[PDB]
């Protein structure tokens, strides 16, 4: 959905496209989109955080979440019960699996009776029936690459202080982290969200990254990392992450 049918195994919508979700179309808000989104993805982090799961097996999750809710709506089924099911293959694909059982008995001890509810009289099976329409749904396209890898690679090739550059990376990592409830792994590939989040960490510590880099450019310091990226890309990138910070959200990008 978003745009055509026609841009399926390309994974990346314009944030114009975000208006034109399956749960848009048959009348959800934008906000609530948004929220259902966080939710759903705070969901998956915990749930896997619980279980002791790589951060890439919990990204993993959440990228076939969003995939998955282009092309169904959050009115049709249950945010927790496909995150539960994201995970759980996950796991699979990232060779870090973890039981069904295991899954369901953590999402039982994070949600409340009405949340749980999702799951109906058979959690287990709901996930297990499910599988198979999110795999269907996202193609069997299993590999997904993030943009911790890219944010490491990057910063390794900064040269200067070394204390400001550790604070860098740590402040891009949490931005990575709360980037995954957003829309933007459906909007930018994982190269340039590594950017993004190295560029709104310098702009917020004033820190300036153009003079630690390894040899002098005249471009832009990131045009050694990704090739033709406009700074509005990155500041678009920026905004939507600080949206998070700023109340709580609930813009669904158009």
């Amino acid at each position: 959905s978003a745009n055509l049918d026609h841009t399926k195994p390309c994974w990346y919508w314009d944030k114009k496209d975000l208006a034109h979700t399956p749960s848009q179309l048959e009348g959800l808000d934008p906000a609530t989109e948004a929220r259902y989104r966080r939710e759903g993805a705070r969901f998956i982090f915990d749930v896997g955080t619980r279980l002791g799961l790589h951060y890439d097996t919990l990204a993993t999750g959440i990228i076939y979440f969003h995939r998955f809710y282009m092309f169904h709506s959050f009115k049709q089924f249950p945010r927790y019960v496909t995150g539960a099911c994201c995970l759980f293959l996950a796991g699979k694909v990232e060779e870090t699996p973890k039981k069904c059982k295991d899954i369901i008995k953590t999402a039982r001890s994070l949600l409340n009776d009405v949340q749980f509810g999702q799951f109906g009289d058979d959690p287990k099976e709901e996930v297990m029936v499910l599988e198979r329409i999110l795999l269907q749904t996202i193609k069997f396209d299993l590999q997904v690459e993030h943009p911790y890898q890219f944010l490491l690679k990057y910063a390794k090739q900064l040269k200067g202080d070394k204390n400001k550059i550790q604070k860098l990376v740590q402040m891009a990592w949490t931005f990575v982290n709360d980037s995954l409830c957003t829309t933007l792994s459906l909007q930018w590939e994982p190269e340039i969200i590594a950017v993004a989040v190295m560029y709104l960490a310098g702009r917020l510590c004033k820190f300036e990254i153009q003079e630690w880099t390894s040899k002098p450019m005249y471009r832009r310091w990131w045009e050694q990392f990704v090739q033709d990226v406009p700074v509005d890309v990155l500041e678009d990138i920026c905004h939507q992450i600080l949206d998070l910070y700023s109340q709580g959200k609930q813009q669904m990008p158009h």
